Formats: C-alpha cells, sequence, structure tokens
C-alpha cells in the first residue's frame, strides 16, 4: 500500500548522514559560486528523485561582505593613538579544515563602514529592559558611547536597534561562556563548547518582514526599481562587530564606572562586569577604536523550487521549506535540516515511482539567503504571492533538525495542533529509557505543557526564520519542530557553536547524534505532516484549537492591561468586544467542527477544506500592524523587543507596552482601544468564515 | 424549463412602474426615519418574495445635514454690511408636492460651518487644467477668494479639493443652463429641464475609496473606535455651497477683473463670465459672504442584505447591488434602479417557488448613504471583505435604470466584454426603429466602439458608486449597465435634474418612460448578467479580452511617456518590461483559453473556476496606490482629477501628470519607473495566475 507508513518507512538515518556529510565539506555562503553550485547539484539531485518539475528562481539582493584586502578588527588605543590591543581576525580553523578556502572572517552582515572611537559601556544583554535600569534607574547615558553587549536572550537586530536609540556611536557583540559554554562539557574539538576564539556570525538588520532591502513589497528581478541605500529598510546606522570571550575578557577586564547593578549583568568571565562608561583610573585615557569596512553589495541568489503535481487538487499547494546559505559549513544551521528535506523528496519520490501521488501538490524549496534576512524565501513569496494565497494550504519550515539531543520542540498554528498530537502518538521514541514508547509520550514526559495535563508544550511561532513571510505576511497556516537541548533559560540564545567555522558535520556526528537517529524522528515529524496535509481527504486542521488559545490569549492581555486600572476608569477601556469576539469564535468553531464531522460531497468537503484553509488567512489585517507593514496577522507577530519570540495580540500588547512612561495617556490609551477594536473585530471575522456560506 | 428565458419573460414593465411610484411618494434622505422604513418594507418583501433571508446590516457613520433653524445662504454685503441679495432657502416644489414635508433644502455635504466674506474669482468648472490656467497663464491668484464655480464635466468633491489647494477660502457651486439646459426643450414641470431656482445637492468629500470618514479600513459597528473629527478623512477644510442659475445670474453680473480667456469659459447666461476677481468699479466694495451651519454627526445607517442561496457552489457569490437613499423623492436616482432590483428579486424568487435554485449564491443588497460618500456599501464591504475575496465572483451595481432615452450605456471589466455582447444580442431592442431587432443592433449603431467596426462602446469603470469597494479596494469582477442621453459632452455631468426636489416619479412616467420599456431593457440587461453569472457552469468571463485591453493601455501610457523622450533617454526610462509582462499575459490567457474548451470533471471546472474568479482579483495590489491605500487595482482607478472617470495604470498616468513642471525631474522619473516595474509585475502575476497550477 501507498500510504503514510509507507513514506515513513523510506527514510533512513544513513540517508541523512550522507546527505549531511556531502552538504558540508566546503562553506556555501549565500551569493557564493559554491552556493551557485550546490544549487544546481540539488535541483539535479531532485529531479532524479522523481519530481515532477525543478526549477531555480534567483532574485538579485542587497548582500554584506567583509573586505577581503581590509579587515574589520577593533583595538584598545592609547592616548597617543597606538593600538595595543587587537581582536581577531578570524577564528583558528578546527582540525583537517585549515586549509580550507573561502571562510568568511566572523562579521555582523550590514554594519555600515566606520572607525569609531570611544569609551565602552556594558549593555548586558542589550534588551529594552536593561536600557531601562541603565537610563531610567542607573542615569548613565550611551550617547556617544560603543557599546558592549553579550549575545543571547533575543535578536542581535533588536539588540542593535536598541542601542542605536540609545544614541551608541558603535556596538560591540560578544559569546560570554554563562551562554555559550555548557559547565562540565569539552570546547570544540573535544565537544560541543564555544572555544574562547570562537565568534557567532549573523545579519544586524531590522526588516520586519520586508525582505530584500531595496524592494520591499515586490520581487527583485530583472528589471525591479530598487531603493537608493538611504531609503533602504532595516540598516542600521552605527558599526557593529562580533568577537569571542578571549577578545571579551581584554576589553572588559579594565571596565571602571558604576558596578553591575545585580547579578543578572554578571557573566562567568574573571571580570567585574562594571557598566562603565569607560576604564578604570590607570587606564582613562585609553580608548575603544572599531575598524569595520564591509561592502554592501547586490548580488544574484537562487533557491531551488520543487514541484510534486496532486492527482484530486493539484491547485492546492502543501510547501516544505529550508534553506540552503550557511555562514560557513553550515554543520547544523541549516545542512541538518536540508539533509532532512533531501530525503524527504527522495522518499516521496520513490512512491511517485511506484505510481503514487499525493491528493494535493506538495512544493519543496531550497531557499538561498536566508542567513541574511530570510531573502529567498521573501522574494519568492513576494513574486508568487497571489497563488500562495489563492492555493496555500500549509508551510512546514526546515531549518536544523536538531539543536540538541533531548526532546522534540514544535512552534505552529493552533491549527496543527491535533495534527501533531496525532502524528507523534504514532512515531517511535529515539530516546533512551523511552524504548517501545511513542514520541508523544517521551516528548510530553520531557516537556509537559504549562497549561495542560498529559499533553506537551507547543509554542507560537515567533521569527528568525523562512516561515516568516508565509505566516505574517500571508496568512499560510505553518509549523516547524526540532529537537533541542534541556537548558529552559538558553531557549532563544542558540547552541554554543551557533554560527561559528566549528559548526561542521564531525561536531554532529560525533557529539550531536550519532546514529542520525535523532534527524530520522525529525524527518518523520516533518515529513509525517506534510503527508497528512497533502494527502488527507479533509484538512488535518481544527478550528477548535484556535479558540482555546484565543481564549488564552485574550486573558493575558486584558491582564496587563488591568495593571492600569484608574486609566481603563478613566478612559472607558474594555476588553468586552475581544472577548465577545472570542465566545463568538468558540460557538461557531463548535458548529463548523460538527458539521465536518456530519457531510459524497465533493463540493461540500471542498467548500469546507476551503473554509478550513482559509482561517488562518482571515487573520490577515492587509493594512499591516502600527509601522509594520509586512506584519499583517492580528493574532501573532515577532515581538518587537525580541524578533525570535513570537507575540500574541501584537497590536494590543505594543500599545500597553510601557504605556506608563507615554506624556500624553488620553492618546495612549485612545491607541490600546483602538487595537482591541481591531482585534476584536478580526476574530468576529475570523469566526464568520466557518459560519455557513449562505 | 427554468432557464434564462423564464427568468427574463417574467420581469414586467408595470411591475417597475408600481414600484417606482411606490419609492418617490416621500424623501428617503440617508439616516432619517422614513429611509428606515422604507428599508423595513423592502425587507418584507423581499422575503414574501421568497428570498432564503433578508437582514438589515446597520452601522453608525458620519453624515452631514443643513441646521433647521439657522439656514445657509449667499449674500452680496454692501460696504456697510447690509445683504443687499440674498440665495434661496429652498427650491420651489414641484406641483402637488408644496405640502410634503422634510424636503432637505439644497446643501453641499460635509461642508465645514463658516461666514467668510471676499472678493469672487470665477473658475470654470474648476478642474486642475481651469486652476493651472487661472494661475500659470492669466497669473490670478486664488488665495482669500471665494471661488464660483459651475457644475459638470467632473466630481464635484474634485473641484473642492482643487479650489482648496488654490488656497479658496470658499466655494459657490452653480448650474449653468449650458451644462442642464438642453436647448428647445421645457423646464420641469412642462420638460426634463432645470428651472432656474433649481439646485443640484450633493456631497464634497475626497475619501479615495475609505467609506466612513470615522472608521476607515473597519466596519462602523456597535464598539468601533473613531477617528476625531480633525483626523477624519476626506472632509473639505472651506465652506462650499451650491445655487441655481437665477441666483447665480447675481452673483455673475457684476463681476469684473480679467475677460474670460476664451469662449470654453462662457456658459449660456447673458453674463460677461469675468474671471475677477471681485466686482466692477461702481461695485468694488461689494463683497460676498457665505453663510453655512450644517453639522456633521454620526448617524445610523441600515443595508438591506437579501440572500438566495445557490444549490451547488453556494459558497460563490454573485451580487446584485444598488443604494436606496435619496437626496429628496429620487425619481431618477436612485429608485429607478431600485425598482428594477426589486422586480429582479420578485422574478428570482419567483422561480425559486417552483423549485429552482441558481448553481451560485445570489446576494442582494439595498445599501444605505450611497450618497453620502458610499458609506453603506463600503461599511458592509469592510465587515465582510474576507467573504467577498474569497467567495466573490462578480458585482452588478443597480443605481438609476435610465439617465435618458437614446441608448444603453455600459462600463464593466474587461472580464465581462463577451458575456455583454452575447447577451445583449439575445434581448429585444426597445429604441423606435429598431423593432425587431437586437439590442446589441440598437446599441452598436447608436453608440459605436471607436476602436472596432461592428461592436458597441463599453467604457473602464470610474467610480461615484456602490461597485468602488467592490473592484478596486476588493477586485471582484464588476459591471453596470443603463439607459442614457446623446449628450457626449454631457458625459460626466448628470441630466438637467440630477439631485434637485424635481427629480420625481412625474418626472420619468411623463419625460424619459412612458410606458416604461427602458427600465425593461434594464432589467434584462442586469438581471441576464446576475443570471448567467450564477448560473453558468464555466463562469462567462474571458481572459483575452483583458489581455487586448492591457495592450491598448500600455501602449496609451507609453504616448504620454514619450512626449518627453528627452528625459526618458536621461533617466533610462523602458517600457519594455511592461510590454513584455502584457505579451506573456495574452500567450498564458490564449492557452488558459484552450484549455478550458478542452476538458465531466468538476475539480477541474471549479479550479477552473477559480482561476477566472480570482483573474480580477490579481490585480489588486496590497500596498494599495501612493497615498490612496483603498484604491488597490493597478490597471484601474477613478481618475485622481475627476472621480467619476476611470484612469488605465492609474500609478505610472499620475506619475506621469504635470512632470515638466517637477522641481526635481531624477525623482519625479525615478517614480515613473518604479509604477512601470510595479504594473508590469503585476500584469505577470496575474498572467501567471492562469498558467497550469502546477
Ligand atoms: C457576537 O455574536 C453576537 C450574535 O449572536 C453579536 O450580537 C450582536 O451584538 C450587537 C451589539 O454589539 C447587537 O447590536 C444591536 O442591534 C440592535 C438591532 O438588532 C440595535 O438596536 C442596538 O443598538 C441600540 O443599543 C445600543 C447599545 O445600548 C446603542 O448604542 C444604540 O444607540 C441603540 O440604541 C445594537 O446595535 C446585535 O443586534 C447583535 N446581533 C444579534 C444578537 O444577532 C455580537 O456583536 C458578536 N460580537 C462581536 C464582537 O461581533
Ligand atoms: C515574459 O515571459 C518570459 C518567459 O517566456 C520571461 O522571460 C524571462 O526573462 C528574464 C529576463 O527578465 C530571464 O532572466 C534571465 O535569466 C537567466 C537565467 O535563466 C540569467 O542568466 C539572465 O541574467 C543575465 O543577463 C542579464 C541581462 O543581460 C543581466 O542583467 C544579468 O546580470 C545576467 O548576466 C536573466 O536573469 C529569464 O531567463 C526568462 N525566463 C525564461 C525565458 O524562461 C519574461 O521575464 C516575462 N516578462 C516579465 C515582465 O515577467
Ligand atoms: O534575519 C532573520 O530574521 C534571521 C536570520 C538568522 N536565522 C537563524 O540563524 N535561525 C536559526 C535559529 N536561530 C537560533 O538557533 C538562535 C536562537 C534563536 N532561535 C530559537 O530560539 C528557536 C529555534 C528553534 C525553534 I522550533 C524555536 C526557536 C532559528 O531561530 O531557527 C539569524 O537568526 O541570524
Ligand atoms: O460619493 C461618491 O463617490 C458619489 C456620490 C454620488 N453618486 C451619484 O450621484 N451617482 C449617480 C451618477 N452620477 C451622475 O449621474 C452625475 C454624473 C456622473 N456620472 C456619470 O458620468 C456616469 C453615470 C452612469 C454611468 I453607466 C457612467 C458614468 C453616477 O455616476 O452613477 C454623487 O456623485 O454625488
Ligand atoms: C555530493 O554529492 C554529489 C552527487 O552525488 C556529488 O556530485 C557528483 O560528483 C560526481 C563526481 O564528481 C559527478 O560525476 C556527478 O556529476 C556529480 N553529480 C551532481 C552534481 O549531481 C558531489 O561530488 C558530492 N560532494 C562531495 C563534497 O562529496
Ligand atoms: C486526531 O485523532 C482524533 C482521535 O482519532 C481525531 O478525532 C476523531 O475523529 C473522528 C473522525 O472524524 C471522529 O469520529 C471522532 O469522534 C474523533 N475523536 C475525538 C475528537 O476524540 C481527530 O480528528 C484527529 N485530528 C486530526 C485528524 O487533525
Ligand atoms: C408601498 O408599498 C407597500 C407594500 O405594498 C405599502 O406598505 C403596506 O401598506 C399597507 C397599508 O398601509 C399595510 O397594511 C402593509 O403592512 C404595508 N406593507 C409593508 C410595509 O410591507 C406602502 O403603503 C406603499 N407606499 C406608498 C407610498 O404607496
Ligand atoms: C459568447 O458567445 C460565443 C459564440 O457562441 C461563445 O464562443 C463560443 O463558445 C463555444 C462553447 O465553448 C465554443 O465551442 C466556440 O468555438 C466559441 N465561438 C467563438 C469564440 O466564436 C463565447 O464563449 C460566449 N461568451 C461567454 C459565454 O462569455
Ligand atoms: C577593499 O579595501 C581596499 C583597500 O584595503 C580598497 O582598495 C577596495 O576598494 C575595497 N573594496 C571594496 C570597497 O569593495
Ligand atoms: C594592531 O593592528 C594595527 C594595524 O595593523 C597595528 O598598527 C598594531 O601594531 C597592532 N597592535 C598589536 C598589539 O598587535
Ligand atoms: C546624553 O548625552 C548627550 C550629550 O553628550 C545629550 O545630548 C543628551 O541629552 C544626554 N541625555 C541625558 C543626560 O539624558
Ligand atoms: C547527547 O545526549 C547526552 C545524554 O543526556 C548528553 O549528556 C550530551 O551532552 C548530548 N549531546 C548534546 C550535544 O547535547
Ligand atoms: C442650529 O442653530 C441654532 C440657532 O439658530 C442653534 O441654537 C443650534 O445649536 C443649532 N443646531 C445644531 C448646531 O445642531
Ligand atoms: C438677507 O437676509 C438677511 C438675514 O435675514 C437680512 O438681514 C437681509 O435683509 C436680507 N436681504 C434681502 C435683500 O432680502
Ligand atoms: C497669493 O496671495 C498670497 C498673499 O495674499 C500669497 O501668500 C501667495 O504667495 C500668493 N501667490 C502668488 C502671488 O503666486
Ligand atoms: C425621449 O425620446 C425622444 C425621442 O428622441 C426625445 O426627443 C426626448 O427628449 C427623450 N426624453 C428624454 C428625457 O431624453
Ligand atoms: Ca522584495
Ligand atoms: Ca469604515
Ligand atoms: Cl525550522
Ligand atoms: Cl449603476
Ligand atoms: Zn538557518
Ligand atoms: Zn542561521
Ligand atoms: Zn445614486
Ligand atoms: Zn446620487
Amino acid at each position: 500500500k501507498h500510504n503514510m507508513k509507507a513514506f515513513l518507512d523510506e527514510l533512513k538515518a544513513e540517508n541523512i548522514k550522507k546527505f549531511l556529510y556531502n552538504f558540508t565539506q566546503i562553506p556555501h555562503l549565500a551569493g557564493t559560486e559554491q552556493n551557485f553550485q550546490l544549487a544546481k547539484q540539488i535541483q539535479s539531485q531532485w529531479k532524479e528523485f522523481g519530481l515532477d518539475s525543478v526549477e531555480l528562481a534567483h532574485y538579485d539582493v542587497l548582500l554584506s561582505y567583509p573586505n577581503k584586502t581590509h579587515p574589520n578588527y577593533i583595538s584598545i588605543i592609547n592616548e597617543d593613538g597606538n593600538e595595543i590591543f587587537n581582536t581577531s581576525l578570524f577564528e583558528p580553523p578546527p582540525p583537517g579544515y585549515e586549509n580550507v578556502s573561502d571562510i568568511v572572517p566572523p562579521f555582523s552582515a550590514f554594519s555600515p563602514q566606520g572607525m569609531p572611537e570611544g569609551d565602552l559601556v556594558y549593555v548586558n544583554y542589550a534588551r529594552t529592559e536593561d536600557f531601562f535600569k541603565l537610563e531610567r534607574d542607573m542615569k548613565i547615558n550611551c550617547s556617544g558611547k560603543i557599546v558592549i553587549a553579550r549575545y543571547g536572550k533575543v535578536f542581535r537586530g533588536n539588540k542593535v536597534k536598541n542601542a542605536q536609540l540609545a544614541g551608541a556611536k558603535g556596538v560591540i557583540l560578544y559569546s560570554d561562556p554563562a551562554d555559550y559554554f555548557a559547565p562540565g562539557v569539552k570546547s570544540y574539538p573535544d565537544g560541543w563548547n564555544l572555544p574562547g576564539g570562537g565568534v557567532q556570525r549573523g545579519n544586524i538588520l531590522n526588516l520586519n518582514g520586508a525582505g530584500d532591502p531595496l524592494t520591499p513589497g515586490y520581487p527583485a528581478n530583472e528589471y525591479a526599481y530598487r531603493r537608493g541605500i538611504a531609503e533602504a529598510v532595516g540598516l542600521p546606522s552605527i558599526p557593529v562587530h562580533p568577537i569571542g570571550y578571549y577578545d571579551a575578557q581584554k576589553l572588559l577586564e579594565k571596565m571602571g564606572g558604576s558596578a553591575p547593578p545585580d547579578s543578572s549583568w554578571r557573566g562567568s568571565l574573571k571580570v567585574p562586569y562594571n557598566v562603565g562608561p569607560g576604564f578604570t583610573g590607570n587606564f582613562s585615557t585609553q580608548k575603544v577604536k572599531m575598524h569595520i569596512h564591509s561592502t554592501n553589495e547586490v548580488t544574484r541568489i537562487y533557491n531551488v523550487i520543487g514541484t510534486l503535481r496532486g492527482a484530486v487538487e493539484p491547485d492546492r499547494y502543501v510547501i516544505l521549506g529550508g534553506h540552503r546559505d550557511s555562514w560557513v559549513f553550515g554543520g547544523i544551521d541549516p545542512q541538518s535540516g536540508a539533509a532532512v528535506v533531501h530525503e524527504i523528496v527522495r522518499s516521496f519520490g520513490t512512491l511517485k515511482k511506484e505510481g503514487w501521488r499525493p491528493r494535493r501538490t506538495i512544493l519543496f524549496a531550497s531557499w538561498d539567503a536566508e542567513e541574511f534576512g530570510l531573502l529567498g524565501s521573501t522574494e519568492w513569496a513576494e513574486e508568487n504571492s497571489r497563488l500562495l494565497q489563492e492555493r496555500g494550504v500549509a508551510y512546514i519550515n526546515a531549518d536544523s533538525s536538531i539543536e540538541g539531543n533531548y526532546t522534540l520542540r514544535v512552534d505552529c498554528t493552533p491549527l496543527m495542533y491535533s495534527l501533531v498530537h496525532n502524528l507523534t502518538k504514532e512515531l517511535k521514541s529515539p530516546d533512551e529509557g523511552f524504548e517501545g514508547k511513542s514520541l508523544y509520550e517521551s516528548w510530553t514526559k520531557k516537556s509537559p505543557s504549562p497549561e495542560f495535563s498529559g499533553m506537551p508544550r507547543i509554542s507560537k511561532l515567533g521569527s528568525g526564520n523562512d516561515f516568516e513571510v508565509f505566516f505574517q505576511r500571508l496568512g499560510i497556516a505553518s509549523g516547524r519542530a526540532r529537537y533541542t537541548k534541556n537548558w529552559e533559560t538558553n531557549k532563544f540564545s542558540g547552541y554554543p557553536l551557533y554560527h561559528s567555522v566549528y559548526e561542521t558535520y564531525e561536531l554532529v556526528e560525533k557529539f550531536y547524534d550519532p546514529m542520525f537517529k535523532y534527524h530520522l524522528t525529525v524527518a518523520q515529524v516533518r515529513g509525517g505532516m506534510v503527508f497528512e496535509l497533502a494527502n488527507s481527504i479533509v484538512l488535518p486542521f481544527d478550528c477548535r484549537d484556535y479558540a482555546v488559545v484565543l481564549r488564552k490569549y485574550a486573558d493575558k492581555i486584558y491582564s496587563i492591561s488591568m495593571k492600569h486600572p484608574q486609566e481603563m476608569k478613566t478612559y472607558s477601556v474594555s476588553f468586552d468586544s475581544l472577548f465577545s469576539a472570542v465566545k463568538n469564535f468558540t460557538e461557531i468553531a463548535s458548529k463548523f467542527s460538527e458539521r465536518l464531522q456530519d457531510f459524497s460531497n465533493p463540493i461540500v468537503l471542498r467548500m469546507m477544506n476551503d473554509q478550513l484553509m482559509f482561517l488562518e488567512r482571515a487573520f490577515i489585517d492587509p493594512l499591516g500592524l502600527p509601522d509594520r507593514p509586512f506584519y499583517r496577522h492580528v493574532i501573532y507577530a515577532p515581538s518587537s523587543h525580541n524578533k525570535y519570540a513570537g507575540e500574541s495580540f501584537p497590536g494590543i500588547y505594543d500599545a500597553l507596552f510601557d504605556i506608563e512612561s507615554k506624556v500624553d495617556p488620553s492618546k495612549a490609551w485612545g491607541e490600546v482601544k483602538r487595537q482591541i477594536y481591531v482585534a476584536a473585530f478580526t476574530v468576529q471575522a475570523a469566526a464568520e468564515t466557518l459560519s455557513e456560506v449562505a
């Protein structure tokens, strides 16, 4: 039989291992020839594997690279302007790769050029709350200072935006061992920890969903009109550069001024973590100087797009997409994920060769330039937005399959909760101690839902990956799943060797997943989800799961507001309309579900599959959220303080945030009320898409 | 048989006459009790007629009314400030209605209050070109002047916007006999001409598609957050009032300053048509004073929404909509149209009672507050936007069935051209001299296409009626048809008694359509279109007709640009991408049409009906046109100089308009190129929705 079990059984751990090895021998930086070569290789193999068509879709987008003949570095400069200390020009290459060419040195992509010199202020993680503490409580002024921040907690672009708005003239990012060195494990190559010479690459844009900075709204095709650099979206205005903890220790050890305000500001290095500004008495005349010479350059990128045409509903698309570009070798990020997609295609192709086709069309994507701001996926979605919004059933992302070896991590629309629970109950746990048990059982045990006994935790979708355009811009139901660590406090920080030259095939094979069983389990989860979404006669979405979370989010936003009872009285701020809409959504969703259970009529079925498919779409507001036009979903947006995290009722949340500091409370509470009305209306409108149609 | 002929034969001239009489005995001004009563009557009768459900949908929107105890009027005021001449407080009521209560006096809806006093400047029709001529050629400065403009040529809101931007401190609108009195016909009640005491009411907003000025984007429901008046959309900033030609003659007769620049500035009254400013020597110290006391007030309005559920595709909606509110008795505008809708419902209901249902759902709408800015239709569409955009097949408007008795007038999407030609070939001409001939034959003869021998003229959709939200905001294929006059130069001016108390049942019965045969022919056209759209197995749209017009519009915009060859060289302005996209659209549309002809498979059919339905939708850009976010269609928008007229490739058109006057040509031509790229991309994207889906 050609059924999900046939699909799942064809997947092999050994194939995923071979593909990962194949994809990680040389760097595949976006815009480079080696990444174009790998695109062509994947295109060829997907054809060989049996897909109906496999094309490259190319765009010319703004990328950023260091100047090969004029290296980026930071100095401590004395009174005379002698540079007495210089940060490294490169990470020490790992064993056996000390000769591999074209390893991009650590840099912050899209930094402007400059050579600012000044006094350091240490700003902890450079979060909103850290800047509040400095400016409001400690009365330290970052204006004209170079700020030094530890990586972790939040997306680095938010750190840079926050430092910019505090008036910094430059930013130094570093990896603290507190955040990137797990106690009791060895540094690479002897373990999975970050060495003191290791450095995390990464872009520092604030795109808010725009895609290529030069062509917001429209694909960066051959005839595209581009903005000038001065009008580009999301570029930082101050130089930024990342360093490792050996170099950071040299910059931090001499810091003076104020003590750290408390222990949450102290990392693990042997330094006081003084906030500054400047150095202690003896060194008070020394300064820090950055030298940044990177250039932004419009560069061609290539997505690979594979199609497996549906037998019955070829005009309904289920999309499995993940990126191919890497900072260096991409051992975890993204080739762990791409090897799994490759094996999924291979398995589907095997069934296809035996005469099977999925009911709906499956699209497979190898995205380019994800590392430079989700550019490949977003440009292709801009090009194809009309097809995706009227035909897009679901999007499953497929970046790194693993970031740990403890248990499963799933973020998805509530519409897929039931699908995920049911599938995981049917898969074998790969975990030690759970042999013979389901993945559901091991996952539920290791990661319990905070809300419900006997269920696992599933999180809201945030951002920082290629599902952003499909979910928050276009409103297509989206999901993602990977194996993760047990390190609750490091949730948004990344695994130690994130975006470092040390992220290699050997890292994975030796220390993460020697038997490739966690990769195989993730291939079963991602592939199984795609199989059910593409083959189930009724789409496997349960609208009642949305009703449950809408009530939780309404309770949560109401609680936030109720910290300000006097203002809610003065300004007549009521959540009644939002609770009413949620109540209605609950009631209508319950009725729709009964009808879905209670209908040989393919029109009624497709009418009802259309209602299911367009239900995520109904949460889109075509006017977007305030000052963020490409975040259109009214229930979920990436947090304005941390792009990785999702926020619920983001429009109301942002209207309430720090409201006690607004100078015009009447205006500020008016805007709260406006956002309550938008959210209540959108909930009611989405509910009504599930009413009888006539 | 239950077929289109059964539908059409059930329609009766005599019924339309009875309904028109019934709808025109008392005023039905939006927001008034009598218009709520008529809403309830229509609701009851539509239920009686057999529709499955008939509801009222109410909203609370900004309307505008004169102050009953403080009348609006204009004076000539002498040196001392004695008012030596005052305009009328009301139009002389017509015979037999001199006792009818609650006739709203002439006023300009949404005028602010004020009592400005100053010197007159006469600005012809107050068009863009008229202001250019005054300021640029004649060097007359309107700043701080009261401008007096004749009605005609363009929407009155554009006149007021233009006078405002010229710095006028007030506007007087009047009906010139040149434009509102046809030679050789008698004034009402002895003929269809405007008497010198007659005055045209009408709103002077510039909403650009927004709907209720206080709630752009969102329905004006019970919990809606409203903007403050200062932030409302589209309100004029200077007082405005309309008068008749007896009063205008008194204001114009004393004008001095410059002669009219040419004969196109002279109307038919016995006055010089001096542009001013001010009065000739003897009267140079007299001034004009307006007194406006109207108030804007949030007021409840009621749409009636009738549903006839589809037998096969109940989730596909074909909408017949027209308004019910009138300025006074609404003899032509809108009850001529509403009586026809009423008879169409009655006929469909007759078939329904015999067991028939249409294949798709038909929605019938009686809109409120159209006269105050398309408020009823636009609020309901805002409420229901998700349903309409995923299920809306087509919208047929149904305002006035007649504005003349000469021949048919049709504006529609190119997707309905073939449908209109085919239907009119099947209907009887009602015209004298064409007995036994088709409507197609008489219409083609009296109104030949400028492009093609043997075809009739069909125009682009403009605006100024309730299709605006459905076509230019939401991208639903739209059409409209009425009987019209032979008066080419009066195309956008209106029939003489437009929006006057003299627009009565008697006007129509005596002078327009005594046998109600033109009404019946229009009921057959509108009803026939709805029947085919709702019942045809394959949607009756021909995508190739769009390809033909896209090429015409591309040629036209290219020609406009080519008036500036040096700039196109300097700035590298190329239309190549737009012509390429049009060529592609032509080729793909040709292939789609062959597939549509060449397929028992209901999925392929519905897939292909979805492609047809979503093809108009593909021309929508979710970012809207510059500074006009609710005009989203890239091929058609209402002209920025005249809301009644449609403009093609409006984004490029507006970028090219008056470009030789821009101070920064590089920036201005950059914006031309940007609009060419948006249009080329949108055309290509729409084409690709017609490609094979996988
Ligand atoms: C959740 O679903 C329910 C439907 O089950 C829906 O109920 C609707 O609520 C509105 C209130 O927001 C009702 O609106 C009323 O309609 C009547 C006419 O039917 C009007 O007369 C009412 O207006 C008067 O009273 C108001 C309040 O005191 C005054 O402000 C106003 O000036 C008038 O005096 C009012 O407009 C509507 O009838 C029901 N519909 C039903 C029960 O079918 C509810 O709105 C949904 N929630 C959301 C958030 O959409
Ligand atoms: C109308 O439909 C046709 C398809 O029948 C479609 O043709 C496409 O046109 C683009 C040009 O805009 C082609 O893009 C080229 O793609 C190749 C790879 O296939 C690239 O190497 C080319 O880039 C080089 O050359 C450029 C021009 O000299 C340089 O600017 C660039 O730096 C590179 O050197 C170029 O990107 C594309 O291949 C075809 N696709 C086909 C034929 O299938 C056309 O675009 C459609 N019209 C619109 C408006 O969409
Ligand atoms: O430009 C952009 O918007 C992002 C570009 C780029 N993307 C990535 O590197 N994403 C990979 C991964 N990120 C990390 O592992 C860093 C920690 C944050 N991630 C999660 O917490 C996390 C991880 C998995 C899951 I399931 C949930 C949260 C990730 O977030 O996927 C970058 O961040 O530099
Ligand atoms: O606020 C708004 O946007 C409009 C509100 C209001 N609407 C109307 O009165 N519309 C009725 C009718 N208008 C007229 O007859 C005036 C002349 C312009 N119409 C057409 O040229 C015309 C007529 C029929 C056809 I077919 C094509 C063009 C009309 O345009 O339908 C108004 O104009 O004051
Ligand atoms: C990764 O695997 C691919 C596919 O097996 C290898 O590319 C093939 O290499 C052989 C020998 O050079 C060629 O004859 C084929 O034409 C290639 N197939 C393609 C590109 O589809 C590639 O060499 C492997 N890379 C590494 C680093 O092992
Ligand atoms: C997940 O599995 C549950 C349990 O099988 C499914 O719920 C059942 O669905 C069937 C088929 O429609 C109903 O007859 C049962 O009453 C349901 N059992 C329940 C709710 O306890 C559920 O539909 C599955 N979720 C999917 C497919 O998304
Ligand atoms: C317009 O027609 C309607 C419907 O025939 C008339 O309203 C009816 O009037 C009779 C007598 O007053 C009532 O018994 C019915 O209840 C009404 N039917 C409704 C409202 O559905 C109305 O009188 C007519 N108006 C004019 C001006 O002739
Ligand atoms: C309008 O009528 C024409 C002539 O009947 C229709 O075109 C024909 O459609 C049939 C049925 O698909 C084809 O087999 C013929 O070849 C067509 N004749 C032509 C193009 O000359 C046309 O489809 C009708 N338009 C509609 C229904 O929108
Ligand atoms: C890189 O730096 C060198 C000098 O070290 C300079 O000549 C060259 O222009 C730079 N390349 C760029 C800006 O791409
Ligand atoms: C740091 O680099 C600069 C530039 O090459 C050089 O002048 C200086 O000697 C270096 N300082 C140290 C301590 O190596
Ligand atoms: C921070 O410093 C700069 C002056 O160097 C000043 O413009 C700004 O107002 C200061 N902010 C404070 C003290 O709050
Ligand atoms: C793999 O699992 C073991 C067992 O808990 C753990 O100690 C080890 O650190 C894990 N590897 C990684 C990279 O987490
Ligand atoms: C109308 O005018 C009268 C005085 O003539 C005034 O008292 C009343 O307030 C006005 N009504 C309004 C502004 O609605
Ligand atoms: C015009 O009306 C005003 C206000 O009622 C009045 O004072 C004046 O006498 C009137 N003038 C004429 C000529 O009727
Ligand atoms: C028109 O008149 C006003 C002064 O009353 C002035 O501000 C404006 O510049 C003038 N425009 C001209 C003369 O172009
Ligand atoms: C009705 O038709 C006749 C015949 O051409 C024409 O003379 C008359 O003016 C028409 N009525 C109207 C209102 O146009
Ligand atoms: Ca873009
Ligand atoms: Ca509104
Ligand atoms: Cl992922
Ligand atoms: Cl109309
Ligand atoms: Zn990644
Ligand atoms: Zn990454
Ligand atoms: Zn009208
Ligand atoms: Zn009107």
